[PDB]
């Protein structure tokens, strides 16, 4: 009757372990869409100079994202499409910035909520994908004495469930930047919940496949289920990355985001 | 009396090295004595510019920690600056602390910023004579200034009091450091529940030439300890110049904390 | 045909991830593929400012050949400014390297200084356009050049015909690096035992945007290596845009060089 | 009948590990003489920033003494002091800036010839005290790939054979401080004999006590045996840190070494 198109800024966030370069795929197609695209790599993560020793929180974790929505002009607004652990980082980022995020894009992503724990969906998760084969764990003690758990991914894992059906030089590129992470679980597990008036209020939109090999279809659901997001894509096929086994589809949902939500 | 294990903490600049003289008098008493090396320090093989805060310069510490036997506790003893170095390791570590005990050191507090007592000490003190300052910027982008102590500075207002090979190897083995004052000033502030619930014991002389003694009577009145001893004469530098007192304050010490 | 053993090693402000295509494209020939991030490039955690020669860059390389197994050998593959990294490892190594390949890369040689290929390269390509330069002072006093590439450099100069998510992986990547030239200059020359004696592959494409037509041709005419491939086509990064056939030229080597 | 008294510039040099350190007692003991007293860390000992890993021969770790020769003021000369294997750093310094140095004193030191290789009284010394107790050893592969031989000198040892008498506080000194050292024995060996026209024609002053326990009494009798040293001083008693424990003694001697050469 009368359609509409429009164009928007995406800020992409990568899950722990991973960096802004499982983006290399996914920014320029939308740029290719005319979309402004920025990738950040968070604390300790792609080749942010901090080792993940010196971070205590998935707060402080998250500060490379605060810092550029702290920066944004005045009635900039940006879609945060934020991939497996990065479903944390867009709630801790709208219950700061919420006057800055058009929508939070959930991209086989931990889907927050504010009615349980921070870390909730975390402890869900590992519930559905307990062994995580071959990563190796390590722990460091914080600033304020917790013992933070880290892990370095294992390749199978890498191969098998994160990276299933990604090419040769996906998987390979993978092993060549990946570097530890962590969850944070028990410092999320002490935090203020999620608010309703930031995190609670962003728009919400769920990308996931059931072929996804560690967010398992059962565990998708769950969340979908828990707390109902705004819309919900299913893309046929795929692997939990997405962004590079459906690329041009992902870039095609996230259109229709801008067009409904940017 | 009580043995204990006492974990040294040297100034910044400095190294495991001032505690020359008091670690063997220490284990002369029967004590287990274990003198670090902070990051950038003594001979740690790392510079100064690699070290992006406070926190990090305190892993030397924070990994012996980490690494104690559990039901291990130590008395961390930490000279000037070093105070901070105790109350980050009291916030992540408590259970393994029998007591901090501050040698002319900052005395650092809940209440106020981590930079508070570097604020405090350098109003008391703001002409290091000498000393040469330097900046890099450090891995997030904040400007962090070094400091290379200058000589009269470690004649006069440090090493005061001391024996001529004792300045003498001060000059020999003294290497930059920095306060990251400014990092301090953003930092959270000391938890009640590790740092401030740590007993502390400060000890001082109103000889020392540069932590001057309405700084020191500041501080204690800032943040009572719960012992405070006070060495008459000497200089800042009490480990060599007051040794076989404070081993003897600090048997006290393990007397009282275990 | 022969598999091998080949150890990749990118350029300064690159990594190991610039061989994501040509590692597994050797690995489906039954190849052993190792390759290593530098100091400071990929995700080596050492920043730039703590290396302080091209020889201390190289650690990485050195410390993988100084644990390969005895009687093991590799084929080394160098691009661009890892023509250095070859000689130097070559040096120290000559036994263990099977051949060194000189992808679109400086070939160092042995009469002249470490930093003569350095030097004609930035006679031939001297306007790297939007780079930035930056500089620190090394551990024994030195002033050392960084670089941080520019991005049109990076998208029209070396990466001229990579796809579009080949060079958005590059912007995300890329890091500062150094050509420690002028310690270079300062250095021993490389030995005939050592560099000097390595069997030599050149493979490049006279489509390079920045190691130019002339002056490949000039470093192959001044020290001429045993080998010489070119592709037609491609750009400067021939492992990106030629992967398979740089691991054409790469078996031919294996069945040449074992 | 006419007696003369002379102030020096006395330049003293450590041992492999070691580092400028060691001369803290004796630099202030022949400063109070009036005499002016340079003590040099050589490549990464003491505090000076290189590691050994990077250092590729006893000449690369001799830079900070040659470098400081390099800048010694037109007809200033230096009495060069130095410890146990200090005698090569002279060595190689009067080859260099034979010009420059007044005299070499060799203080419980190796005391190099022109006959043999530069390696020799350093596989001397080995063949004398062939077992370092509880050294640790390691190597790494230098420039041109050398396999050089790197140690950290046991504590036992340190204890027992280098610092048998000293003070509680100065041996505790020691353990804060020292680092890997090497011998660059398999360099030495390769290197050109130092000659006789630089390191030959420097005056020479031996320093020993037949106390020291690791430079025993056999070898240190030997090496002056095998070179005439055209001064010899036996320091009854101490141990083989004559600088600590005989610190006055061995500054009078310096300065009857400063009243004959300087």
């Amino acid at each position: 009757p009368i359609s509409k198109m429009v164009t928007a800024h995406f800020v992409l966030i990568h899950t722990i372990c991973h960096g802004a370069w499982i983006w290399h795929k996914l920014k320029p197609a939308l740029e290719r869409a005319g979309h402004k695209v920025t990738a950040l790599d968070m604390a300790a993560s792609g080749i942010d100079p901090r080792q993940i020793e010196q971070i205590n929180s998935f707060d402080e974790y998250s500060e490379p994202l605060l810092t550029f929505l702290e920066k944004l002009p005045q009635g900039e607004k940006v879609i945060i499409v934020g991939e497996s652990c990065a479903g944390l980082n867009i709630a801790i980022a709208a219950d700061r910035y919420v006057d800055k995020i058009a929508a939070g894009v959930f991209h086989n992503s931990l889907l927050p909520d504010t009615v349980h724990s921070p870390s909730y969906t975390v402890e869900k998760l590992l519930e559905s994908f307990p062994d995580w084969r071959d990563t190796e764990y390590f722990t460091f003690t914080n600033i304020t004495g917790e013992t933070i758990t880290t892990m370095k991914l294992g390749f199978v894992l890498l191969r098998e469930n994160l990276f299933t059906k990604c090419t040769d030089g996906e998987y390979e590129l993978a092993k060549m930047v990946m570097r530890k992470g962590s969850l944070f679980q028990n410092v999320l597990a002490q935090r203020p919940k999620f608010t309703e008036k930031g995190y609670g209020s962003i728009k919400k939109v769920y990308i996931w496949t059931d072929q996804d090999k560690i967010f398992l279809p059962d565990f998708q659901r769950w969340q979908i289920a828990n707390y109902k997001p705004d819309k919900v894509y299913q893309v046929q096929g795929g692997d939990h990355k997405l962004q590079l086994t459906k690329t041009e589809e992902v870039a095609h949902i996230l259109q229709e985001v801008a067009d409904a939500y940017a």
